């Protein structure tokens, strides 16, 4: 029942100005932490700023701190976006997603297109690292690795997210080990403290599997999307 639709989307020259929304519904929108991730396409998840329930606590991406400006209106129950010096790189899509907690995506929208016009983005104070890609044949089972390079893992909580090619990531795996109801029971998550890593465990592979898999955590100050991993099945 829970959805998130962006809006506001639209073509734009470089320097420009533009403010997607986001009409929320299903949850109490002000009960809720909010944060806009963006895709440009073939790349992986990126994030872009985060707000609070209330509104006090802001946190924005290095590449975007200050150009952009994340806002909400609990009273009208919208999430916006002011977009400010737009530049060549902001072109992706941008998600609306809320936050059970700071850093803790656990719902998604659909998104929208946001072209700047007149190579991939980087991914991983502290970065993931997952394998480029791995391969299993159907039935099998396949375990993606996460390794967190500085900063304790176990001090903060690890997702996992599903992408198949056109469609929008859905979560498969929060706090670590938590299985949201609907996912398959075959997909479990761990994470090994001593070497530092996150790993999400698919048993019994189908040919429905195959697509991206980005695992994401946070600190206090940032949340960090991994650049994910490509599950090709036999």
């Amino acid at each position: 029942e829970v959805q998130l639709l962006e809006s506001g989307g639209g073509l734009v020259q470089p320097g420009g100005s533009l403010r997607l929304s986001c009409a929320a519904s299903g949850f109490g929108f002000s009960s809720y932490a909010m944060s806009w991730v963006r895709q440009a396409p073939g790349c992986g998840l990126e994030w872009v700023s985060a707000i609070s329930g209330s509104g006090g606590s802001t946190y924005y991406a290095d590449s975007v701190k200050g150009r952009f400006t994340i806002s909400r209106d609990n009273s009208k129950n919208t999430l916006y976006l002011q977009m400010n010096s737009l530049r060549a790189e902001d072109t992706a899509v941008y998600y609306c997603a809320r936050d059970l907690i700071h850093g803790v995506t656990r719902n998604w929208g659909q998104g929208t297109l946001v072209t700047v016009s007149s190579g991939c983005p980087p991914c991983g104070n502290f970065m993931l690292t997952q394998p480029h890609s791995v391969s299993e044949s159907p039935g099998k089972t396949v375990t993606i690795s996460c390794t967190r390079s500085s900063g304790s893992l176990a001090n903060y909580y690890v997702q996992w997210y599903q992408q198949r090619p056109g469609q929008s990531p859905t979560i498969v795996i929060f706090a670590n080990n938590q299985r949201p109801s609907g996912v398959p029971d075959r997909f479990s998550g761990s994470i090994d403290s001593s070497s530092n890593s996150a790993s999400l465990t698919i048993s019994g592979l189908k040919t429905e599997d195959e697509a991206d898999y980005y695992c994401q955590t946070y600190d206090p100050y940032s949340v960090v999307f991994g650049c994910g991993t490509k599950l090709t099945v036999l």
